[PDB]
């Protein structure tokens, strides 16, 4: 398997087996046939980039009915509005600024930019969520960002002061093409800023559900630094973020144009000291993944034997990994509750557990809810205080299997 960043050899360290598309929710009457692929994760020998060993073709994952709506979380809405105001105050000052967002989804970030009157363009190849962004008055192209479409925007719109990507750069195995795109499109003094699930958090929390078809890369400061350097850029800042289970926001600039913050060296040294990306570390993680599987299925089967009812909360893409790697179906978790209309009245991928609206999670409550949207715990449990007050309990599997 050749590394997508540098062409080095990739060594597997975790095999999560056959998996379905994580974001395909079937109607109950649909033929039980899904696309499957082998989900496994390796580390490049040369650049230390951790990445999947099989690419799902982009058109199978991202298209007209892609179901994830970013704006469905109040924490994430505030998180991106804050980010946008931060760019408006720093990188987008001065005359006729231009920001391009890769993966704008329903416009969660760009709405703030558009309300500031700033020129912008979102790339969103998933046309149904693109339309939700356009309804907010955001300018969006229903295209993948890559070298050619970047060139096209550079031709018609001129250079961008900021190119931003949240939870999208790690989805893209053709990252070199994206980088060439960024090189064509970014202002000489601009920044390419992206934030994605962080390898250090996944390792520390054993959050293996962060690994599924759409998550190609599990970035670290170490791998991102190498990737930037190889493509003509430089990692010039890093910021840790609590969202989505733990992320890092990386800022890249053209090489030598800005001086790296002390934060970059500090995080690099912490990764090296902790041996984050050493194969033995990544294998110990893989062994902990198996332990969490075994304890989670033991618990779920015991709850069944003791006549306790169990549901899931949040029809996350992440959960496809949990239910298929663990073999959890509707006989152990009867329904999954979710606020996304396009996921409701459908079945989860591979495991086929029915998804019902969150409004249906109500008195009489089940005994236990398996929290798939664990990265949204605070937001979710704040809205579901009555469940817990009535004696309903949460089952979490990050960072360990526990009930509370
Ligand atoms: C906050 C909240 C979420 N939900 C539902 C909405 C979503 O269907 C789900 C939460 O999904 P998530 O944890 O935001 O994201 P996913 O794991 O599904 O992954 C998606 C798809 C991307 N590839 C991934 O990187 C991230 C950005 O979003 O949980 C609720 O039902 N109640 C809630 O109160
Ligand atoms: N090459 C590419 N260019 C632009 N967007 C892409 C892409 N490949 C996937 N996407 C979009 O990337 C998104 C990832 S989901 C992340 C959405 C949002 N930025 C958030 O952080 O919540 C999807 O909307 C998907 O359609
Ligand atoms: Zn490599």
């Amino acid at each position: 398997t050749a590394c997508r960043v540098c062409g080095g050899g990739v060594q597997e360290f975790l095999d999560l087996g056959r998996q379905p598309l994580s974001d395909r929710f079937r109607k109950p009457d649909e033929l039980d046939d899904e696309f499957t692929y082998r989900l496994a994760v390796g580390r490049c020998d040369s650049c230390e980039m951790v990445q999947l060993t099989e690419e799902v073709p982009r058109d199978l994952m991202f298209h007209e009915v892609y179901p994830y709506h970013s704006s469905g979380s109040s924490v994430m809405r505030e998180h991106f509005a804050m980010l946008a105001r931060d760019f408006l105050a720093t990188e987008l000052t001065g005359p006729d600024p231009f920001i391009v967002e890769i993966g704008c989804n329903d416009g969660i970030m760009l709405r703030t930019i558009q309300e500031a009157g700033v020129r912008h363009l979102g790339f969103e190849p998933s046309s149904g969520v693109a339309a939700k962004a356009r309804e907010k008055g955001i300018r969006v192209r229903t295209d993948f960002f890559e070298k050619a479409t970047a060139d096209d925007v550079r031709r018609t719109e001129g250079p961008a002061n900021v190119i931003y990507a949240a939870n999208t750069l790690c989805h893209i195995p053709y990252v070199q093409s994206v980088l060439e795109g960024v090189d064509a499109l970014l202002a000489p003094d601009g920044v390419f800023v992206f934030e994605d699930p962080y390898l250090g958090d996944i390792v520390a929390k054993t959050s293996f559900d962060q690994i599924y078809d759409e998550h190609f890369f599990l970035f670290s400061a170490t791998s991102v630094q190498g990737m930037a350097q190889r493509c003509g850029f430089e990692l010039v800042d890093v910021q840790r973020l609590p969202v989505h289970g733990g992320e890092v926001r990386y800022t890249l600039a053209r090489q030598g144009s800005r001086t790296p913050s002390a934060a970059v060296a500090q995080l690099l040294a912490a990764e090296r000291e902790q041996e984050l990306s050493d194969m033995a570390t990544l294998r110990a993680f893989a062994g902990n993944v198996v332990k969490i599987r075994d304890e989670l299925t033991a618990l779920l089967h015991r709850l069944r034997a003791e006549g306790r009812s169990v549901v899931g909360y949040g029809a996350t893409a992440k959960s496809a990994t949990v239910t298929n790697f663990c073999g959890i179906g509707p006989d152990l978790v009867h329904s999954v509750y979710d606020t996304t209309p396009d996921k409701q009245n459908r079945l989860t991928p591979g495991a086929h557990i029915p998804v019902r609206p969150a409004s249906a999670f109500s008195d009489p409550y089940p005994d236990y809810a398996l929290l798939f949207a664990w990265n949204h715990a605070e937001e979710i449990m704040a809205k579901e205080q009555e469940f817990h007050q009535a004696g309903g309990r949460w089952i979490l599997y990050v960072p360990e299997v526990h009930i509370r």
